[PDB]
């Protein structure tokens, strides 16, 4: 079979079991930059406030267009200058975005940038691209300050805020971001924003990677068609810092449900459902520079998500970032050296009342081991139960409310996480948050079979999310603490209860 468990058909999901949403509404901990009472179905939403206001402090993004981003000249004013001039050759392009960023004309390589236009595409493509596309990014870029008037926060670390924004804002952000205007973003010895992303796609534009014209190709099919037709949803962005996590080796809460399949994708089958990005801790990863496995794809087909690393903090051990709203604009084969961009794609998905998509995705980074067994240390497991949890628990939900999660083998690859382990962690990790798990395997047939095993093993024998913690435990103590080990985990769990 290609699925086991619980029919995909009997899991919740988005809009269905949605509670009806209050009214959208700023707030102490909830910016909303549009105009909450002119919110209309199909229409492009108004700024809040009419007129720009700059906010350039410790506590906000520092916009391009601050009367105080200077080098004294305004550095705003140069931007337009540079940027308003028409393009013919990808060497026009590189002299203008450097024209405001003087100081890393010897560090920022464009040959990517360059091989692009003028070795990938063809003739007609290559005009489509600078006599529309990017005269269309400019305008859409120094269009900003009617756009985005109301300054922005940093979602900074403990934190639990969220920003609601128009697609279009995000848009205007998203085009500064490809012409590297946001200042203070760049240096190598940066302070100010050294724990932030990277914002500025000018790693994107660096080096001889097949992969960068795929990368490319999916970026301008989303500029293409938001440059077009304004897009006319919000989106959302929440950082949650939890302080209050389980005694998991207490939790008397038993398995929730379980649908597990080696078929299928986490954006296409789990539609509706709480999607898990494998999220690097600055979030987004590699996606602007080099990195290409599952949360940069996501980041690129959705690029909706790219502008959270305008204002997301690195994300500690207790945080995750929830992005209600994104619209896939791509759709792919591959991944990594396999990338390819397919062609575009039409979103069909509902909008929720406050007109956000119906897509919830929860960024949550694994830790990163470099030795086996380090991961099976105590410390550890629950360090990524509780990730887990704060990424999938929504207080003030109540779990008829809540869709299934959508996921798969989180920090497996580069990361070093044990499959089996990680399925088990989320398992244990949504059955304390009261979800059901949508589990995707990624070809990978037999752990599809052992997951479910191991669920229904555990389901039957009616044991709790302590008793199974405690099992963790011991596998620790007897296999791994004064060892790879002797005996794989599953086999281990199976003995010990039988
Ligand atoms: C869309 N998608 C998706 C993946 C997974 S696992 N899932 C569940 C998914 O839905 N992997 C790939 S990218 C790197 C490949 N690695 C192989 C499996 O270990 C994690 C990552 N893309």
């Amino acid at each position: 079979k290609k699925w086991l468990g619980t029919p995909i058909e009997e899991m919740r999901r988005m809009p269905r079991c949605g509670i009806r949403l209050p009214l959208l509404r700023p707030s102490a901990n909830h910016t909303v930059t549009i105009r909450v009472d002119l919110l209309r179905a199909g229409e492009v939403p108004k700024p809040f406030p009419t007129h720009y206001k700059d906010l350039w402090d410790n506590k906000h993004v520092k916009m391009p267009c601050s009367e105080q981003n200077l080098y004294a000249g305004s550095r705003w004013e140069l931007i337009q200058t540079a940027l308003l001039n028409k393009f013919t050759r990808p060497q026009n392009l590189k002299d203008a975005i450097l024209k405001y960023n003087v100081a890393y004309s010897k560090k920022w390589d464009f040959t990517a940038l360059i091989d692009f236009w003028d070795k990938v595409l063809e003739e007609a493509e290559a005009q489509h691209l600078y006599q529309s596309i990017l005269p269309d990014m400019v305008k859409i870029a120094l269009c900003l300050p009617n756009i985005c008037t109301q300054p922005i926060p940093l979602l900074k670390q403990k934190m639990n805020h969220s920003i609601t924004m128009s697609q279009e804002q995000i848009a205007s952000l998203l085009a500064n971001a490809f012409f590297c205007t946001f200042p203070r973003r760049n240096a190598k010895m940066k302070s100010e924003y050294s724990s932030y992303p990277d914002i500025n796609f000018n790693r994107l534009f660096e080096g001889r990677s097949s992969r960068k014209p795929e990368k490319l190709k999916t970026l301008f099919c989303y500029f293409r068609r938001v440059t077009e037709k304004k897009p006319t949803g919000l989106v959302t962005f929440t950082r949650q810092s939890l302080e209050d996590f389980p005694e998991w080796e207490r939790c008397e809460k038993p398995l929730t449900r379980l649908h597990v399949t080696y078929e299928g994708t986490i954006e296409e089958n789990g539609q509706g459902m709480l999607q898990v990005d494998f999220a690097n801790r600055f979030v987004g990863g590699g996606v602007t520079s080099a990195g290409l496995v599952q949360e940069e794809i996501r980041f690129l087909i959705n690029p909706e998500l790219i502008i959270s690393r305008l204002f997301t903090e690195v994300l500690d051990h207790n945080e995750c970032l929830i992005i209600t709203g994104t619209e896939q604009y791509s759709e792919y084969t591959g991944y990594a050296e396999t990338y390819r961009w397919s062609r575009s794609h039409e979103d069909g998905s509902e909008r929720d009342d406050w007109q956000r998509r119906c897509t919830e995705i929860v960024a949550i980074d694994a830790l990163h081991f470099r030795r086996y067994l380090d991961q099976f240390v105590p410390e550890k497991m629950r360090r990524e139960l509780n990730k887990a949890y704060c990424g999938f628990l929504r207080p003030g939900v109540s779990s008829e409310n809540l869709s299934a999660v959508a996921t798969g083998n989180w920090g497996c690859g580069a990361f070093g996480g044990d499959a089996r382990l990680k399925a088990l962690i989320q398992i244990l990790a949504a059955a304390a948050a009261e979800r059901d798990v949508v589990y995707f395997t990624f070809g990978d047939s037999e752990l599809m079979r052992d997951i479910y095993s191991m669920h229904i093993f555990l389901t039957e024998r009616k044991l709790t999310v302590g008793d199974v913690y405690k099992l963790l435990l011991r596998y620790y103590n007897e296999e791994c603490r004064n060892c790879g080990p002797d005996i794989k985990l599953y086999p281990f769990i199976y003995h010990a209860v039988e």
